[PDB]
């Protein structure tokens, strides 16, 4: 298994973000997915967005302190104002064993809505929008 | 809306660029509160395995009181499904006393042992489970 | 667990001290935040936190404990409110399970204020929050 | 003015992340600084671990603003066999905010610590060649 | 100017990481650089590392809340235990004007040392081969 | 010798790295904050960090260490301020008790700026913080 999507975010899992068991807190993972997913939505929307839904999330494997943590995004659908993005969280072992090992720890499907200054719905610009163009192209492949 | 899981104040450190509370913080509160109820029903450790139907309805503002409420929807051998609702109360901003649901979701937890292997939720001596099943029976 | 529930959360690793227990500062912060919510409720708006008295650190909090702050109002003045805050722990995923006890307490004083930070009178009319407060006072 | 009394315990800058809804620094942050500073002097006097057991008094006098320099000063008031009572004052200095140069006391508190062993049980503060204790008692004497 | 090195880290600049000027705190920027550079160092070292030196750091342009922040790294020299990495910090504007704008905001040169889990030499390891190749190129 | 005390705090577990020591990013953060305070005092206002040279990590910091930053201004320009920052620890609750040593140092450059982030001239008039710093530089 390999990642699908573009790289949204990349970071190191730190001790401050652990839970009682010593693994990384699920809340931190959700936040990383949220932040990452939103970057890609803002890119496509050419501006501000809000998250309106997360229809699914699956916590597959735990994350450990010291793991490199990447979030990949695949835009599934673009509406007049909405953007639906699948996010996968992947880890790479760089200083724990087995080194170089990579695997998918978490997934989710987020929905964002393009908004104005007042948080109110706005139409995603369709003209001269390369970021949208790229997404629509990958969607049209299935 | 079920039982009170968590309660706290919305703080400036947890804001987003728009200046509302960051959605990541909200999801983290829902997870923590839901897990507390799951652990109560399970009579010990749980892991979070899934979320479905998370809806962000309204923004949270700095200074809002934030409560998370939980209603257990199903209990399996090891799995617990809990609807978590996030509610805000205006105590020191207008309009004073106003309360409303801002976010909801359904979390699934699995009862686990010390090795992180699933364990059976005890049917014996478990009034937490008895309460959750009676509430489910009322729906 | 005496008085009304102000706050409830889980104790986390990031809030530990060098001994591995929960840092005293975090517990003080939870108390002040919970105490202030009830003061704001009672005051029907803004307050300021002006004093603390008789804070007692009884037992340590452990990572993974459920942490609850309870509030017992002791006095309501024109603008001042004194609240006893008790911090309680519940063991839900550590032994012994279902065990609860009081780990910290303190008395906070708040003052109801207007938008320009001047003191204001806590309304006695249509104030169910105060009514419930004065019932708490009914223990000395 | 009034001038600070005691020895410098802590010095830091008040930061945006530690603000309340009014935009001032949160009271819990100030309490935390006072406890940490107080505890350092207690440990210095006690020659090792202590635990905090009481705060008999705390007064929030004035607010702290983002970008204030914040200092905690400590005065040991009393030393028992294992206990140490310490008055903490919090002072601010304006360096990049108006009016520049102004200093004043914003917060005080009186803390009680107890010297403990590795197991968290009471221990006797060593008196023989304890130069930090000697220094504290000499100040208490006058 | 275009980015040099491989992508180390990518994040969003958040309000909690602001300074008293209202820009993003230099402390946070340095922390990103250290984290990102160490990742590449550990990749080449095939394990744990410590930071021993930062010989240079230059803060070129401020970072703003809501900016996308990327750290890129280029290994300059690999020794027996030592790894030297130039880090560049770049920002991309995605929901502030000018939208689409990218530019370099910070750079630094970090030195790392390969250590075991107490307190070693680098295996000769296709990370090292990619790094040494680029070095031989420049 | 050390210079003046910029900052003093306790190393906390929230600031640890994956090795269990204090994270180097936190140390760099303390140094930048403490050095900026001195720079701000001399500059009679706001500053920004523009450069670091010769940063050396000497020993690790441990949870529960007392951490102090000390500063010595080396040079003042029209708007720039060069400050050597040393980070020291003191053991107060871990062995060996009372031990103190330098764990990090660096040379920081700050630039005096206005409210729009543009460099400004450090005033020579009525500035005794500058006078103080140039006094020590005079000594070499």
């Amino acid at each position: 298994r390999q990642s699908k999507g573009v790289l949204l975010l990349r970071t190191l899992a730190m001790p401050s973000d652990t839970n009682a068991n010593g693994d990384i807190f699920g809340g931190w993972i959700m936040s990383q997915m949220a932040m990452g997913g939103a970057i890609l939505a803002k890119e496509i929307a050419h501006g501000r967005v809000v998250t309106v839904a997360v229809e699914s999330m699956n916590f597959i494997k735990p994350i450990s302190v010291g793991d490199v943590v990447c979030c990949y995004g695949q835009c599934l659908k673009v509406g007049r104002s909405s953007i639906k993005i699948k996010v996968e969280v992947w880890v790479k072992k760089v200083a724990s064993e087995p080194i170089g090992e990579r695997y998918c720890v978490t997934d989710a499907v987020f929905t964002f809505v393009a908004v104005d200054n007042n948080g109110r719905s706005r139409t995603i610009p369709r003209e001269n929008n390369q970021e949208l163009e790229k997404a629509l192209a990958l969607i049209s492949e299935q």
